[PDB]
């Protein structure tokens, strides 16, 4: 019932955030629609209530998970999938003052963000997901299959390792370091929330990672992000 | 390879992918239906072409499919999701017609939605029912069922789309789509990887019908046929 008055009387304005306090892909969004000055609540769903199976969030995003944000000022639009959930903000924000913050007025720098965009959502958090799966929430314990994913998760990390350490080299010829155009994107911040969690994976950032390491703390430094990860 | 880098083209495009990647030919399908004349370029795995240095330089990933646009400069670009929305922008902006896209930012982030649903619920979870049903180490059904059942859970997801969609034109044989009553690259992104579940145990035609008759129509195209 929770979820059915609100969409009974959706605001006309602003932004509603769907998340859960466990979901990264919820802080994810969080980070961007605080960086951007988007004003907006969360809706903490009870998935042991089942709130996400509800007619009315269906509705809003088919696929029964978090994140999913709802875009009041654009007639309710919904908007599901947290990398989706990105790009219309950025885009948003730009079109509306002209600044692409967090983002690219160029396209191939834009193309370069997209791909640590969908690097991210798709071989990161789905292997970080399957590594917690079966380490903790399994009906079995396979050791092959957390070896499996532990393994594929420190890769991932190392080419994003490599990458930072690859830009700062270029600058050479700790100063903060960026995926894209020197600057901060929604490239760097998508890994934010995540880098948060791997330690309950037994992996060790600070240690096995020293430039994700830097880049975190710099991004962990930010008033905004700091806001989203508390809110 | 070390070749092709040192006489690379100067406009066009040349797609890195394998005979076996539903990801790779899921940009050669964007890649024709939007006109774009390109190369494809199949890296065998067994030669270990993909961990080659010259290749990590298009792709830090080391994993297919990657694209170099010729026209800009041989702009290295990865991941097919990325890809696939840099073409369509890329068409869009020469030709001022969004095909397989749209020009209003909702139906926009409404594609993006379902391809990012593609590539990070779909793909995953269909390789890793591959992995334990074929290469893993040790025969584990738990396993097995964990990603079947998932793969089963998105279709259920799509099919239900679908059907709404089925339901809204009603008001009776034409082609539905995800987004817009169009095609797009949101439907595009699925046609490999739909011919591919079979694999895993999974009959589209009896089990999801609206996904069969959208599958057919992508199918179809000429487009695609050539492509694939
Ligand atoms: N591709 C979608 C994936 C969304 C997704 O995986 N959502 C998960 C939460 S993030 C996965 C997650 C949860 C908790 C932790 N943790 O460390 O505690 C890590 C990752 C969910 O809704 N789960 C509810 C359910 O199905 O029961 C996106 O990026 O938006
Ligand atoms: N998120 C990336 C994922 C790319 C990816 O997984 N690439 C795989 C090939 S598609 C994976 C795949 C292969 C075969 C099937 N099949 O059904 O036969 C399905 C999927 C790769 O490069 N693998 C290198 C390796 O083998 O180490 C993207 O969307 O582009």
């Amino acid at each position: 019932s929770r979820i059915t008055k609100f969409f009974q009387e959706q605001p006309l304005e602003g932004y509603t955030l769907f998340s859960h306090r466990s979901a990264p892909n919820g802080f994810k969004v969080a980070i961007v629609l605080s960086e951007l000055g988007f004003h907006y609540n969360t809706i903490f769903l009870d998935f042991n209530l089942g709130e996400h199976r509800a007619p009315e969030f269906v509705s809003v995003n088919p696929n029964a998970r978090v994140p999913a944000l709802i875009d009041h000022g654009m007639d309710n639009l919904s908007i599901w999938e947290s990398g989706a959930i990105l790009l219309h903000l950025v885009n948003k924000y730009y079109k509306e003052t002209g600044n692409p913050l967090l983002w690219s007025d160029d396209l191939a720098d834009q193309s370069q963000i997209n791909a640590w965009l969908f690097f991210q959502t798709s071989g990161h958090a789905p292997m970080i997901g399957q590594a917690l799966h079966f380490r903790y929430f399994h009906s079995q314990k396979i050791a092959s299959a957390v070896e499996r994913y532990t393994d594929e998760v420190r890769r991932v990390y190392g080419v994003v390792e490599m990458a930072l350490a690859e830009r700062r080299e270029a600058l050479v010829m700790d100063y903060p370091v960026w995926l894209v155009g020197d600057k901060l994107t929604i490239a760097d911040l998508a890994f934010v929330p995540w880098n948060n969690v791997v330690d309950r994976i037994g992996i060790n950032i600070k240690i096995e990672f020293p430039e994700v390491y830097k880049w975190t703390k710099h991004m962990m430094r930010r008033p905004a992000v700091i806001k989203a990860l508390r809110g």
